[PDB]
């Protein structure tokens, strides 16, 4: 009896995507993409289903004989669901609590909650990667420039390493399965035609419920940035997905569930605060 | 008499101009001061093209430079180029070589530059020829992950290419009329696109240098991790000087490009080995 929004690769082409619009206003609450952005040719399939009655996002992938677009780029793809304005295509989803896009100097704090269970097969290198783009303009569709930032938050990883160098270690208070815990994150800094900041947790979480304060990561990235006028940047979106694959990986079998992805806004509390504990 | 002058920071923060000697509307070349990583600075930068003599003269006297992306290392890239620049709306296609053209469709061509460099106070600079290779011919919005940045360094001082050195190659070039086998370091960085930089191991601060562009395109076709490399579009040929480091606050620079010339070779394939 469940209504389902299903996208499938390669049946739906090379960019399978669909908006999640329960209220039918034309502005989606979220946007799902299979996003195999580095897959150049592949045998097999990938499929993502969003259950409209239960809200669970399901993704099943069984790709073989992978040819990559840029072997340099390492990762094969990034199947995801995001809220906000994705700066890399024309998709957006702003029907939500947190006013994204918005300047980090004007934005208030918010908490991201995720409930998931990951199943990489045959030791496929994967991660659970929350990522955000910070651009000089609010409604970007053409990509990222050198004076802009990519902010990543890795909640799980296996056989995968962030770009650049580990420059710091911070401690962010998060909630894992209802219990609050002081989590240590590795602060990785790469410069790849834009500033790349990745916060890799030291204890990967393969399944469960994790809630994080986003402002703790925005302030930490502000604390290590090499960008001028950081606070003038527009926080574009919050993307939640799983990177996977390496240049030496020709088969990528993967399945996971996102039982919930939600963002609670905190009006009045500043998003930019002091740096987290070291 | 007859001088095209662009200046910084007077003509805004993107001082640029076409070079249209015959006034037909299509530029033969395009000049940009291009201080793309400069957020704030004091002083001036001036680029002058004498249409009568054909010499390009660049004077720069910048101080208290605050970088826009410190991790991007360099401050800018004052340049002249032919073809289609993918990072803005500028283009210049009144010339022999059909740029932008597909790599598998294009013929070979030789690039000649005669120049003299004057970095002041040990300012880290290079003499960098660079080209972009995109999927669509008329790009104006940037570069994607499945595209390439190709660089050829004829001179450098205190500057190192991005990424890491992969190997060295031999390319036959002509220096001051004498043909010579030059050795280039092949540097490979993957920074949101593929970045290939051919840095000569004997830097040349002044003189005339002629290079075969097909030698570098074919070499890049050999080290690339991009699929369907031959289907990319050779966007343009950019000739300029990168300069500066994150710790560089004062950057004084002067150079002359006495000639920038392209000779097409119809019927001669661009790709070979
Ligand atoms: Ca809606
Ligand atoms: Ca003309
Ligand atoms: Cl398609
Ligand atoms: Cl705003």
């Amino acid at each position: 009896f469940q209504g389902v929004i299903k996208i499938r690769y390669p049946d739906d082409g090379q960019w399978p995507e669909a908006p999640i619009d329960g209220d039918g206003d034309g502005n989606p609450e979220f946007y799902i993409e299979i996003n195999p952005w580095n897959i150049q040719s592949a045998e097999g399939y990938a499929e993502m289903t969003y259950n409209l009655s239960t809200g669970v996002l399901h993704y099943v992938q069984a790709l073989d004989d992978i040819t990559l677009k840029n072997g340099g780029s390492w990762v094969h793809g990034y199947p995801e669901i995001f809220y906000g304005n994705k700066p890399w295509n024309n998709n957006y989803a702003t029907d939500g609590e947190v006013p994204l896009p918005g300047k980090v100097s004007n934005l208030s704090n918010f908490y991201l909650s995720v409930s998931y269970k990951l199943l990489p097969k045959n030791g496929l290198p994967i991660n659970f990667a929350i990522e955000s783009w910070l651009t000089r303009e609010p409604w970007r569709n053409s990509g990222i420039n050198s004076d802009e930032q990519e902010l990543m938050i890795w909640l799980y990883y296996d056989g995968l390493q962030p770009a650049g160098s580990k420059v710091k270690e911070i401690i962010v208070p998060i909630v894992v399965n209802g219990t609050p815990v002081n989590a240590t994150f590795e602060v990785w800094k790469a410069n790849i035609g834009w500033e790349y900041i990745a916060f890799r947790i030291k204890t990967p979480i393969k399944e469960g419920t994790v809630t994080i304060p986003y402002g703790a990561f925005i302030s930490a990235a502000a604390n290590v940035t090499s960008l001028a006028n950081y606070t003038e940047l527009y926080l574009e979106d919050v993307e939640v997905g799983t990177e996977y694959g390496t240049p030496s990986t020709t088969s990528a079998h993967l399945e996971w569930w996102f039982y919930n992805v939600s963002l609670e806004y905190r009006p009045g509390e500043p998003l930019l605060s002091q740096p987290p504990a070291e």
